């Protein structure tokens, strides 16, 4: 019940950060070509 | 219960990181925007 | 016990990154601020 | 069962956010040399 | 015994994570500060 | 077996996270001094 509803929240607060981290990452690399020219 | 307590400060903790996480990638984007 | 004690020092990393991720999306804004001109 | 499958998608979460941040790390260090 | 030992093995990656993090997050607040001059 | 299983997984995953985060914020101390001059 309080430990599996808990459980749900942590899970679908990670699959938030593991969508952002995706787009920051491809952003990253964006960067590092456009500096390298 | 104290396992129940601390999940929900883990829950907590990990939606701040995730509120984070997205500005931070919203920011990031913005600096590829500008140096393209 | 073992498990809570594990689960609060998991609690404590998890504040201190957050607070640390917050302030570098913070510094990341004025990075894109600054070079938007 | 709940608690079991909770578990199985904070995995898979992780190791896609783990991937993530080792090509975000690669990036980083490009854009490091590229700087000088 | 096998569940609390990977909760101490979670905790201490989640430390390193951290600090890492943090010292990260001072080093963006220099970009951001050499930028911004 | 099921619940520890998971548990090795987010560890293993998490360690992994770990030492790309202190790559990555060695590098982003390697920009900031860059910048620094």
């Amino acid at each position: 019940g309080e430990i599996a509803q808990a459980l749900k929240e942590i899970a679908q607060a990670l699959k938030e950060s593991a969508k952002a981290t995706k787009e920051s990452a491809w952003a990253t690399k964006e960067i590092a070509q456009a500096l390298k020219g």
